[PDB]
């Protein structure tokens, strides 16, 4: 295999607006085919980029900055990934949009899978409105990120490189001298599998195949061989023995990592993916789901002169590999210091979600469920509904509702809601077996409140096999046509995603 820990992990450098001024800052990225070397010993790998990088240009903007990106359709006309035709029924095979995740956006900004264009908007979906997408980012300072949300094609989209980081910087959180500007590093993790000629593997269909599937054939998961941070196979970064930020990120289409360092060092947690925690958390490992985020300070202050690996505990379509998936990247403690260290670990971070007092204006209980299709290839449903299906969750602008999330399934589901960020209530294991025959919903144990990590804002949640999950959502600032769906990218694409109506009566 590919030898770990030879080249040096990228810092995407951060987009320049083409126009800025007090009122209004302007940017536009162009999505370009593009070849860049994954490693070092392979060919140059052919990919899907914003502005033609792998991962796209890193966006900085200030909470309520008046920000506008045009985002713009340059690639060729036909995929390089195998598409499946039979997933849903004159359209262009090459439809892309993009979607700010986590971002508080007006839905017609917000990258709804069938607001979708082709190359230079020439053909657009039928809930296309507008070019220049509109992010008024008046919401708490967090890690973002931005990825295609294509209908049908969002898993292939990805894979094919289009996602970035976007940070927003709330100057109010200055004060508490975090590290900042080269000691605050974007982490993208996107695993991947790549052919010995350089090119990307992605299935064509699962491995011995029936003879009733079509070819191509979608996946229910897909696990690839070799991590990437930051664009590059098994990196390496040279760190200063000193605090640093890192902005961790799950880019990976099904991919669950957990992680650790191979010293025994620990991190500190500030911040989850709707912004910082109210009180820091000490932690020796992390389990990190497709799209969540990990706002982390790592002090290898202690640690000068060591090689210290990122290492990942999590299986993926099996147990992990100690010489491969095992690995995500490593730190080496030798670059000279540039200055003091005068960043800071505080404990004190921010207000506890727990001070807002919402009247609870509806409860919803939904279940994590699916199909067989006439292929024989499952298809996974929120609340046996497809897509298409008319709307059902449909909560009032500025009212707060408690979701309910029951997972008969066998495995864990990362489940995304777009607009807002929400608290974890708890997770309460049931009987599955029961309630696939009867219906009936008759717990094995008490509520577990969540872990000190999950007592911030989250907006991407794990919804574990056997347990009833309890989030808290306040609906709003804006009213309109959103999503919810799983954030495993082969399950979202056939068919877990379903419409969000946010209404204003
Ligand atoms: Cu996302
Ligand atoms: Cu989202
Ligand atoms: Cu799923
Ligand atoms: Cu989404």
């Amino acid at each position: 295999t590919l030898e770990k820990f030879v080249d040096a992990l990228p810092i995407p450098d951060t987009l320049k607006p083409v126009q800025q001024s007090k009122e209004k800052t302007y940017y536009e990225v162009t999505m370009e085919e593009c070849t860049h070397q994954l490693h070092r010993d392979l060919p140059p790998t052919r990919l899907w980029g914003y502005n033609g990088l792998f991962p796209g240009p890193t966006i900085e903007v200030k909470r309520n900055e008046n920000v506008y990106v045009k985002w713009m359709n340059n690639l060729p006309s036909t995929h390089f990934l195998p598409i499946d035709h039979t997933i849903h029924h004159e359209e262009p095979e090459v439809k892309t949009v993009v979607h700010l995740h986590g971002g508080v956006t007006p839905d017609d900004s917000d990258g709804y899978p069938e607001a979708w264009f082709s190359k230079d908007f020439e053909q657009t979906g039928p809930y296309f409105k507008r070019e220049v997408y509109h992010y008024p980012n008046q919401q708490r300072g967090a890690i973002l990120w931005y990825h295609d949300h294509a209908m049908a094609l969002t898993r292939l989209n990805v894979y094919a490189g289009l996602v970035g980081a976007y940070i927003i910087h709330d100057p109010k959180e200055k004060r508490l001298k975090l590290p900042s500007d080269e000691y605050d590093v974007p982490l993208l993790i996107t695993d991947r599998t790549i052919n010995e000629d350089g090119s990307l593997f992605y299935p064509s269909a699962p491995e011995n195949p029936s003879p009733s599937l079509p070819n191509p054939s979608i996946v229910p998961a897909f696990c690839g061989e070799t991590i990437l941070v930051n664009g590059k196979v098994w990196p390496y970064l040279e760190v200063e023995p000193r605090k640093y930020r890192f902005r961790v990120i799950n880019a990976s289409n099904t991919r669950t990592y957990n992680l650790s360092l191979d010293n025994g060092g620990d991190f500190i947690q500030i911040g989850s993916d709707g912004g910082l925690l109210p009180r820091s958390v000490k932690l020796n490992s992390f389990s990190l789901a497709p799209a969540e985020r990990y706002d982390i300070i790592i002090d290898f202050t202690a640690y000068e002169g060591e090689s210290i690996i990122l290492a990942n505990s999590a299986g993926c379509g099996g147990d992990v590999n100690p010489e491969t998936d095992a690995n995500i990247m490593q730190f080496r403690v030798t670059k000279p210091l540039a200055q003091k260290d005068e960043s800071r670990k505080p404990k004190y971070l921010a207000s506890y979600p727990s001070v807002q007092h919402e009247r609870i204006q509806n409860i919803r209980t939904l279940k994590l469920a699916g199909t067989q299709d006439e292929y024989g290839r499952p298809v996974l449903l929120l609340n046996n509904k497809r897509w298409h299906d008319p709307v059902t969750e449909t909560p009032k602008v500025g009212t707060t509702e408690i979701w309910s999330i029951i997972n008969p399934t066998r495995g864990t589901h990362p489940i995304h809601l777009h607009l807002v960020s929400f608290r974890v209530l708890d997770r309460r294991p049931f009987d599955i077996a029961r309630y696939q025959e009867s219906g009936e919903l008759s717990y094995t144990g008490p509520a577990v409140p969540p872990p000190p990590s999950e007592k911030g804002w989250k907006d991407t949640i794990q919804a574990h096999a056997g347990e009833v999950l309890r989030i808290a959502a306040t609906f709003g600032p804006y009213s309109g046509r959103y999503v919810w769906h799983c954030h495993i990218l082969e399950h979202d694409d056939y068919d877990m995603m379903r419409p969000m109506d946010i209404t204003d009566p």
